[PDB]
């Protein structure tokens, strides 16, 4: 016969493990790594207490209002596999890491000779003003940050799912128009011709 | 004695409502609001398995390996408890109901006639960069949109859990500084002195 006790300790751990993740700070890059980390881990038992509960019910007698109820469990486990590897397939598409860590919408990105850059962005807005700070240089876009490497480009893509969208440098803005000493801003409007 | 079949059907029901709660898109309004009410559904239900799990094994026998697993999940779900009445001082602060959606670190805040306005931020980034577009008006820090009422303020303050900082409107960027037209800049510089 199946035991019964495995399933109670399954919960257990379950519990342990996304009380932990609901409490990570995701301030620095390896926080960000561990709570997307502990989320793999909370799926995995999740999906490992459901089919083990599924398992006792075939051997006691699993009822009707049971069956579309777990075919409910499984179908949206399905819909969230193909999200997780259109992740991946987006970490492939912006040649960085930061879709697996960041969860944004959008992502801004353009190719240098020492950095492929990615920030993470929240929706299409026709216009992205990036700021680069002055002397640590880096490019910042509404609070997340990446480290200057080469310099800056005229296109920068805009990139999602299905999606894909291009900004060029319309003009850009000094210290000696704003009087912000140390930094410098970088207007994109959005190209449509 | 305690049934063994409420656990059973409890794990069921946090399967579907966990599976349900990690593909919502957080696009809109109404789909942030919906996911936070699921979010709050879900954590019941785990509340609920945990404490039952634990009241068979009181009645069974409860091993010291498991006193402090189960320890565990008291104390981090309490540190989560005081996290969330923060996040409703929070949202009592800046005086609008963005804190209990949009999950943020910091928010960018200003006080009109009409309308407290409230944007999220990721950190404290010495020069920010407000975005009001033409005819719609909404004012716009890094994808995250609000819509326009009243005008804009000199000082802004972003502000968290036990932080606060200002900024103070240093100069303004029209359409004939950039030659993007139908919006308009506001650049903003921290104040310390």
């Amino acid at each position: 016969s199946l035991p019964f006790g495995w399933l109670i300790v399954g919960v257990a751990l379950l519990a342990v493990f996304q009380s932990a993740s609901k409490i990570i700070t995701l301030k620095k890059r390896w926080q960000l790594a561990l709570s997307k980390g502990v989320h793999f881990v909370c799926n995995l038992l999740l999906l490992f207490v459901t089919v083990y509960s599924h398992l006792l019910l075939v051997a006691a007698g699993l009822e009707a209002p049971f069956l579309y109820l777990y075919a409910l469990v499984y179908f949206l486990q399905s819909i969230n596999f193909v999200r997780i590897i259109m992740r991946l397939w987006l970490c492939w598409k912006c040649r960085s890491k930061n879709p697996l860590l960041y969860d944004a919408n959008y992502f801004l990105c353009w190719h240098t000779n020492c950095y492929d850059y990615c920030i993470p962005y929240n929706s299409v807005t026709s216009s992205i003003v990036i700021t680069s700070g002055d002397g640590e240089h880096d490019y910042q876009i509404g609070g997340y940050t990446e480290k200057w490497e080469s310099g800056v480009k005229d296109c920068v893509v805009l990139h999602s799912y299905f999606t894909s969208d291009y900004y060029q440098l319309y003009s850009t803005q000094l210290s000696t128009d704003t009087g912000v000493e140390h930094v410098t801003f970088f207007i994109y409007n959005k190209i449509v011709d």
